[PDB]
């Protein structure tokens, strides 16, 4: 697994699933390039983003629809959507965790990142 | 002002207001002795609580009542309380500001000393 | 004052201080368009970067720098920067203080929103 | 697993390996009874603490000896540990997950329960 996002809700205690992402990878026009996407299961967790031989060197964003998650649960939360953004395998290949814990005014994100 | 506790709700994205909190000082005996007390104001701080001819080098507990806060609110939280423990001036006086940000399922502290 | 911005620095228990950041507002034709900048002082805040006349609805962006201020401590960090994307004033003036809290491979923030 | 505990470090972007805590329990008296202890794994995870037939209902209290973690890492830290009190089992058992993001000045913790 070379990128994995895990996302936590701190209002209910739970993970927080069916929460939607994409990712994209910077071109070098300074665009953003389409790269992986998908949705976190019942454990929180998006897992199968990228293969390794895919994930090469590049500044990739993580951009997380927070927005759609608090309104289904009837919270106007502040943010549009929870962005990461990052520099990836400028030394070689690495195995990526990002992970969000989520409330509707505040998101904390830190990342795990191992040889 | 030596000591200054702020407290925010990412929940409602607010200070969060009326938070009570008391202070306890390391005895001798290793037991937590009373030190100071009070709520926040409306901007969600505590000033006040202590003087530097008062604020002696020691370990010092904070205990925010942050489970009284969610309840007034209609919220059953996790925590009873959020601690920060530490030991102040070591190294001859400084000025604490400790920071709390406060969800049902999570909080997130953090200290600024400044000499 | 509509917008602030507040740093901290979670290493060194102390205000991020000359901490740049850029705030951009979506345009008509959904790309973003500047709209303010400036760094932090001593205190960690950024005050005056617009006006109640010139904070209009919209949906902005706040990019803070938190590459470049690890960088100059000579740690390598892992965001390209930390991004704030929210829609304001949208019933209305409301004052945004937006607090940042850095570590190098982690950041937290949160939005007090008062009207 | 009814308890398990996970560290993170929030400024090197790896788990937090061989974390010492001790979980107590309020006893009738208000006094802190010793319940479990253990280490952190090379994963950042504590299991094993307790069983179900054992952890019922109480106040827990866990205590992070997060001091020791950073003075290992020649780091002078701000607090002397990280707390966790918390009501557990009071509707029968449940599953809890405590997580703890570490940096020198400040520490963010969340829970996640389920049934
Ligand atoms: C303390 O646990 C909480 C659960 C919830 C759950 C809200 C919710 C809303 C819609 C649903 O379909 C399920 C849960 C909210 C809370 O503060 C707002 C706290
Ligand atoms: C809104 O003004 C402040 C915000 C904050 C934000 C603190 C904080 C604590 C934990 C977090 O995860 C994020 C921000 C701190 C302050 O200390 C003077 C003032
Ligand atoms: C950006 O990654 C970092 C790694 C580290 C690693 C510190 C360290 C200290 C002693 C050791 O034995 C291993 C790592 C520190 C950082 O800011 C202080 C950042
Ligand atoms: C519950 O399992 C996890 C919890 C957490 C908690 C992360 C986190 C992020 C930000 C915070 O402010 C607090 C905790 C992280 C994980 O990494 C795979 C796994
Ligand atoms: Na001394
Ligand atoms: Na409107």
């Amino acid at each position: 697994c070379p990128l994995m996002v895990k996302v936590l809700d701190a209002v209910r205690g739970s993970p927080a699933i069916n929460v939607a992402m994409h990712v994209f990878r910077k071109a070098a026009d300074d665009t953003w390039e389409p790269f992986a996407s998908g949705k976190t299961s019942e454990s929180g967790e998006l897992h199968g983003l990228t293969t390794e031989e895919e994930f090469v060197e590049g500044i990739y964003k993580v951009e997380i629809d927070t927005k759609s998650y608090w309104k289904a649960l009837g919270i106007s939360p502040f943010h549009e959507h929870a962005e990461v953004v990052f520099t990836a395998n400028d030394s070689g290949p690495r195995r990526y965790t990002i992970a969000a814990l989520l409330s509707p005014y505040s998101y904390s994100t830190t990342a795990v990142v191992t040889n």
